[PDB]
């Protein structure tokens, strides 16, 4: 169990450098007072919480007796901190052996006063608490085969309200143009997986 | 200008309608203690304040003098509180005539404050705090036509960086493959987007 899980966070790993890269990216290439910048940030943002919550499941998989010292050190705290655009002369400034299971365990009021410590900003002190709280409410291939079989229902019948309202126009608008093909493009990727959950499970 | 801001408005609810059904269809449906499902709620709570400061936007970029009153009902300060999955008895216990145009002009100590005497809980009331944030950060075709090709440079490096480290493999992760799909969807949809902005620049 221990070597899997280790497999699995390096290849977490890989996506979430590619996927930090590309945030500073918009962050710093990009028009961060337009709409479409905002969405896709929020959108990295949210992969990026996905793929740290699966490092630290995939190291709380392995039972916690020597799982080695290069599986606990996954998920990186810089990594979550970053995910939030928390400032590095902020980062600099934290505890070294603070880990993010630390803040995990703590009280509200305790967070927000190491916070304060570090010289974190009040609107960086929210996006914490609410990244915790988003955390910490995440912490199977059946369990996994319900819930995509969910999804690809809600996303059809997205694609089909879509379709209802729009489709048939000869002057669609771009902000829908978008949507139908991200939606289409999220019913073929659910698909696939469904594929590959169906076939794990037989 | 208000019979073009209006119909924009129109087909934006339109897109938040169909996108506030998907949102509770997540929530209620769906394993909410799921990765996916909590990646898929942030992305569709992400559409959504796009499309509510598109509408605001489009209010705003009217002068205000007589803009129709069905022009001034967008956004639905209801669509806002759901996006953020405010509990309807505090929806209920939130004064009629308060609006998130006022919200905005508020300090953080009287949004909190308002927000409380409706009874909202300290994690809703962080919530629409960030949320007022990542929303007042945002509040011209040239400019989405520069802002459209940093993305697309972005997102075909992305592509890149995605096939340099799994490209080729005969067991890719279903992680990496929903990645895949997602960005060469995204860059299909960013150059179509930066075709209409060229076509709109030139005339």
């Amino acid at each position: 169990a221990a070597s899997r899980a280790l497999q699995q966070c390096g290849q977490l790993q890989k996506l979430i450098d590619i996927s930090i890269g590309s945030l500073r990216g918009l962050r710093t290439k990009c028009a961060v007072s337009n709409d479409l910048t905002q969405q896709e940030i929020r959108t990295l943002e949210a992969k990026l919480v996905r793929y740290i919550c699966k490092q630290r499941q995939c190291k709380l998989s392995v039972a916690p007796g020597e799982r080695t010292p290069e599986l606990n050190s996954y998920p990186r705290f810089s990594d979550w901190l970053y995910t939030f655009n928390v400032r590095p002369e902020v980062v600099q400034e934290i505890p070294r052996d603070l880990t993010l299971d630390a803040l995990l365990e703590m009280n509200e009021a305790k967070v927000k006063e190491t916070l304060r410590r570090c010289g974190a900003s009040g609107d960086e002190c929210g996006r914490l608490q609410y990244a915790l709280t988003c955390l910490r409410k995440v912490t199977a291939i059946p369990e996994e085969v319900w819930n995509i079989k969910q999804m690809i229902k809600l996303t059809q019948e997205h694609i089909e309200a879509l379709l209802d309202k729009f489709g048939g126009e000869h002057n669609p608008p771009s902000i829908y143009l978008e949507a139908y093909e991200e939606y289409t493009s999220k019913l073929d990727a659910l698909q696939q997986r469904e594929q590959q959950l169906l076939e794990s499970l037989g």
